[PDB]
């Protein structure tokens, strides 16, 4: 997959399961346009999303549903949402995976880039 | 101030100096309303944003520039931008710091609130 | 692998590779007794460190040479080492990954810990 | 001083007060030796550890005792405590702030490092 999303938990030491992620990408006319979503599973992982040729250059936002994810486990949380926004593919097919790791009141995110 | 934000830079170990910050409010419409804006001091740090009357409860969103910051240091960052969305809340301790800490690559943020 | 380590680099968006990685488990005399060692591949991945004969309750050390490796990319880091120290197995047999996200000033840790 | 330690808690966002650390000094042996001690402040800062006379280049360990934190908290933690090792360079900046950022199954770390 060109675009996954993992996601761990900090307080409980584990993934983040059934974590909703909404990808939106940039518009010619600069509004943002949804792009894909999912939700992530027993492994924090969230897979297929796009395909190398939906998956074109352009402004890309992950974002992660934390609020409501914490909302899930009895604690009310800071963030509404943890928002990872970046240019992708511009010099060519990249992979990427966004991880974050999540408190209630921070996070923490990466991306790893890979050339296939 | 009832909001503070503080950027330090992981690569270099050191304030993030002269970064961007944007603040916008969300609007009935759930547009995003311009609230305050600044560039870090040398100490990294961003005051004088709001007051406590003009700091009432809703949505928030802390945008930093990491991609110039990072861009004006001659390196080549990932993200266009770090976001820090959260609701102010009155019941809640009443100030509030978001602070981010910066890699190319990563950054970590946290919310510090106090009474 | 009841015990895996996994290494990225914060400033190449990159796995850490050729990560060298010593684990140390507390003695009765409470000295650091040598438990196993590696280098993590390609892939930031360090497996088969030890098995679950081996891996006993006890207090576990995983020091992360991340000086040697901030050394070669020409980054003159902060730290000595990222150490990470934890009791291991005291309510019977889990899995654990030890992961890290480097800088040259500052890291990030966390567990995954499973119960097979 | 030139030795600060900020701690924070990444579960209430707060700083994390009445934490112990411990700061040792790496001797000609390979043993550490006890340097200086405290308990963080109701800000999560421990200021006072050493003074510029007495904090000579070296390789230095500041244990943060997180396991009490959490236990204290009513919370399991993973780590026995947070380390952070590193050589003191008189040729960098004369002060050094070591921050920390603790959730109980993960910590982040950084030095903020200045004149
Ligand atoms: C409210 C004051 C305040 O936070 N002062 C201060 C001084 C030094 C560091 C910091 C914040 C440090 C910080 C440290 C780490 C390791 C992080 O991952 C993040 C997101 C932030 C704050
Ligand atoms: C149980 C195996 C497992 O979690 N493997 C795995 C795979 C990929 C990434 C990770 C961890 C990523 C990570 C991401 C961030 C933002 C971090 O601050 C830290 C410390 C780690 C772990």
């Amino acid at each position: 997959c060109p675009l996954m999303v993992k996601v761990l938990d900090a307080v409980r030491g584990s993934p983040a399961i059934n974590v909703a992620v909404h990808v939106f990408r940039k518009a010619a006319d600069d509004t943002w346009e949804p792009f894909a979503s999912g939700k992530t599973s027993e492994s924090g992982e969230l897979h297929g999303l796009t395909t190398e040729e939906e998956f074109v250059e352009g402004i890309y936002k992950v974002e992660i549903d934390t609020k409501s994810y914490w909302k899930a486990l009895g604690i009310s949380p800071f963030h509404e949402h943890a928002e990872v926004v970046f240019t992708a593919n511009d010099s060519g097919p990249r992979r990427y995976t966004i991880a974050a790791l999540l408190s209630p009141y921070s996070y923490s995110t990466t991306a790893v880039v890979t050339n296939p």
